[PDB]
DNA sequence: ATTATGACGCT
DNA sequence: AGCGTCAT
């Protein structure tokens, strides 16, 4: 009852931008807006990997992972663009450079919680409070809610899709109570008319576009964000929580995507999310363990408590590459150039990263794949990382895995290594 | 022969 | 520490 606490505390959002990667190319090449078109590594192998495509091209089946040989069967006039590669292997700066530009914009309008290159979190509860301020109780009107889709609405007692969104905006609004400065469901709304003003500036501003959820926590903000892609945003209210998690699979929720999800679905012989509800908390705990279960009887009712965290940086620099099949590296000159190619482009980033954030890696991490192992990393090391220096890293990084070295012969190696990566760690202020 | 990342949990 | 899970 009166002391049954809800999870309705914080106004969350979750920016995501729409096709990343191929949007950033399609600012760059004014050739490939508004086509079909994906974002490919690499090119030999079957025309490259794809690792972003444009709606356009998801219309006719691409997807990511798809080779490009095989992306044009299904779709023969699709273009490509191809990310730059530096000393022998994928160089994703230009992504990273464009996320800052949309990071920086973002953290105007509140802190932001960096959650991959292309999306950040936002907690909008104070700038919310702020807000309902200034309107001094008058209400919000649709005009400020332009793209926004009030998740299940329209209901109750037009066959367009922008005619249902206005007419479910319509009835959210027409229901809300403009008076209570405390409603949650106000609280939502104005964190909307928040994220609209933020979209509008990414989108003015770089030219990118992007959708957004917009809930009371994280899992509910991302769960949101992808329900109308792409530049569209979406409320998901905590009253709207039991019907859209009726037939909500398990595997949509944020960290059930894999095999805890798949052990809640084996085990307790459910399919979707609301489903949950019907268990005690010690017996979620009972299965799951301690945390994941409290963190399961709490999601399944639309509450979670993970805060937004107040990082914009990305915690740890790393470089990696890939040898598959027949290139495997067979020899120890062939792990030494590449280690040292891996160095290179680690510390041009660590240099730039120091001079533009007052901060330095002080730990290495170097990991392996032998060719055999199912799983991507075999063997993982570390060692102190005293100076930027790409010569004295690589160095380092051969001499904590040449041990992993079977062949007798010196000059040998097996078995060949299917994967090297680098990784620096451990900020420290500078 | 997906690849290149990156955060957090366990013991 | 080193490994695993989950995610983009
Ligand atoms: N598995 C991956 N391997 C390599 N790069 C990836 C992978 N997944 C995502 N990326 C990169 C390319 C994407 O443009 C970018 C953001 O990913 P993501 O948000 O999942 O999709 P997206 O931004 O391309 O499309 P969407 O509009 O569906 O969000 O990160
Ligand atoms: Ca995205
Ligand atoms: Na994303």
């Amino acid at each position: 009852g009166p002391h049954m606490a809800t999870g309705q505390d914080r106004v969350v959002a979750l920016v995501d931008m729409d096709c990343f990667f191929v949007q950033v190319e399609q600012r760059q090449n004014p050739h490939l807006r508004n086509k079909p078109c994906a974002v490919v590594q690499y090119k030999s192998w079957k025309g490259g990997g794809i690792i972003a495509v444009s709606y356009e091209a998801r219309a006719f089946g691409v997807t990511r992972s798809m080779w490009a040989d095989d992306a044009k069967k299904l779709c023969p006039d699709l273009l490509l663009a191809q990310v730059r590669e530096s000393r022998g292997k994928a160089n994703l700066t230009k992504y990273r450079e464009a996320s800052v530009e949309v990071m920086e914009i973002m953290s105007r309008f509140a802190v932001i919680e960096r959650a991959s290159i292309d999306e950040a979190y936002v907690d909008l509860t104070s700038a919310v409070q702020e807000r309902l301020q200034k309107l001094q109780g008058q209400p919000i009107s649709a005009d400020l809610l332009p793209s926004t889709y009030i998740e299940g609405l329209p209901q109750g007692p037009t066959v367009q899709k922008e005619g249902m969104r206005k007419q479910g905006l319509f009835q959210w609004l027409d229901s809300l109570q403009i008076d209570n400065l405390t409603s949650p469901d106000l609280q939502l709304t104005v964190g909307a008319v928040i994220v609209e003003e933020m979209r509008a500036a990414i989108e003015r501003e770089t030219g990118f576009q992007c959708s957004a959820g917009i809930s009371h926590n994280k899992v509910l903000a991302k769960l949101a964000c992808g329900l109308n892609k792409p530049n569209r945003q979406t409320l998901v209210s905590h009253g709207s929580v039991p019907q859209l998690f009726s037939q909500m699979p398990i595997r949509k929720i944020r960290s059930l995507g894999g095999k805890l999800g798949a052990s809640v679905i084996e085990i307790l012989g459910i399919e979707y999310m609301g489903e949950l509800t019907q268990f005690t908390e010690s017996q979620l705990q009972s299965h799951f363990g301690e945390k994941n279960g409290s963190w399961l009887y709490a999601m399944c009712r639309g509450i979670e408590h993970d805060p937004v965290k107040p990082r914009q940086l990305p915690k740890t620099i790393g470089c990696s590459k890939n040898f598959p099949g027949k290139t495997a590296l067979a020899t120890r000159e062939q792990v030494q150039w590449w280690l040292l190619q891996l160095a290179q482009e680690l510390e041009e980033r660590l240099t730039k990263d120091r001079n533009d954030n007052d901060r330095v890696a002080t730990q290495l991490v170097v990991s392996i794949r032998v060719q055999g192992d199912k799983r991507l990393s075999s063997l993982r090391r570390c060692c102190a990382l005293t100076r930027y220096d790409a010569h004295k890293m690589s160095h380092d990084a051969f001499t904590v895995i040449k041990n992993c070295n079977t062949s007798g012969i010196q000059t040998e190696w097996s078995p060949p290594l299917t994967m090297l990566f680098l990784c620096a760690t451990k900020f420290s202020a500078s």
